[PDB]
DNA sequence: CTTTCCACTTATTCAACCTTTTACCC
DNA sequence: GGTAAAAGGTTGAATAAGTGGAAAGG
């Protein structure tokens, strides 16, 4: 395998891909070999779909590190956990950073970066301070960590959007271009209805919220599943979608195979703009379109 | 002793999917 | 009087996170 096979991406967009997708690792295991009795492992990791494996390798062509691996048959990951390589990526995040609540994630790892470059985490007082640190990353401690250091354990991000690269590497993760299909009164007996998605967790409401603003169109969407609760920022109104969503995509690239959804959907929408989903050789056009994009998509 | 990477797991958070109802164009 | 936009859900697997094992040189 090589490091730089596929083209590297441009680093807002490289960010945005990384506001939406991956987290930062702090393993602490309990480990008879090291003075100790622990050892630890510092890191930033992307895990998706084999499908989607070209934009792990856009990161790595880009940063020119990290290991990119099987993860189980249905997923590919991309790593970095080598110490000296994180400095890469520190210097990658304070020049473009991150904007969600992945910022403050972000925070710590900086921090355990500090106690580990100065060998801390080498001694028991080192270790004591990337437990308070990892006590708050992603899901804390393990049960099993917190009676080895019960010790007592110590706010939401608002950022705004930096850029539209930043918006197309989001985007790139989070959002989705589907063609919705509605069972209409009309002619035909069938609506076509484009709608663009972008589908984030609640802690994100202001960065959603602002989305508004920035492009010009669209609304926010409370969803639930009993007990789990999700946002989206939807726009539905054909017009936006064709003056304002589809020229910032077609300036601001997206990666991976939602591109390919993209021009999909943009195909879809060429025939909107010109009233041929109201005939039915352009609803069948459409059809075939939908039929074999997203979860239809073989290549 | 410690770093690094490789194999592999699991559950809920997303993307993606649908129907029905209301807005509004004409 | 007919097409567009929004409301109002659901679906399932990809992503969010994680774990053990161990090669390799310090
Ligand atoms: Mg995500």
């Amino acid at each position: 395998a090589y490091m730089s096979r596929r083209e590297s991406i441009n680093p807002w967009i490289l960010t945005g891909f990384a506001d939406a997708e991956g987290s930062f690792l702090l393993r602490i295991r309990n480990n008879n070999k090291s003075s100790v009795g622990y050892s630890t492992e510092l890191g930033f990791q992307i895990t998706l779909h084999n499908k989607d494996k070209s934009i792990l390798e856009n990161i790595q062509s880009t940063w020119k590190v990290g290991v990119i691996a099987n993860s189980g048959d249905n997923a590919v990951s991309l790593k970095v956990t080598r110490f000296e390589d994180l400095k890469v990526i520190i210097d990658h995040f304070e020049k473009y950073p991150l904007i969600t609540q992945k910022l403050g994630d972000y925070m710590l790892f900086k921090q355990a970066f500090c106690v580990m470059e100065n060998k801390e985490h080498l001694k028991i007082n080192g270790i004591k301070e990337l437990v308070r640190i990892k006590a708050k990353l992603n899901w804390g401690l393990t049960d099993e960590l917190k009676k080895a250091f019960p010790e007592i354990i110590s706010s939401l991000i608002n950022k705004n959007i930096p850029n539209f690269k930043w918006l197309a590497g989001f985007t790139s993760g989070e959002g989705c271009f589907f063609v919705n299909l509605i069972k209409s009164k009309s002619k035909l007996g069938v609506q076509v209805q484009l709608v663009f998605s972008i589908t984030q967790h609640i802690k994100d409401k202001n960065l959603m919220n602002s989305l508004i603003t920035y492009l010009g169109c669209g609304y926010i969407k409370e969803k639930n599943k009993s007990e789990f609760s999700w946002l989206d920022f939807v726009v539905t109104k054909f017009s936006d979608i064709n003056d304002k969503i589809i020229p910032v995509f077609q300036e601001n690239t997206l990666i991976g195979v939602k591109l390919e959804d993209f021009e999909d959907w943009c195909k879809v929408a060429k025939l909107i703009e010109e009233k041929k989903h109201l005939t039915e050789s352009g609803l069948d056009e459409i059809k075939k379109i939908k039929l074999n994009m997203n979860k239809g998509r073989v290549f």
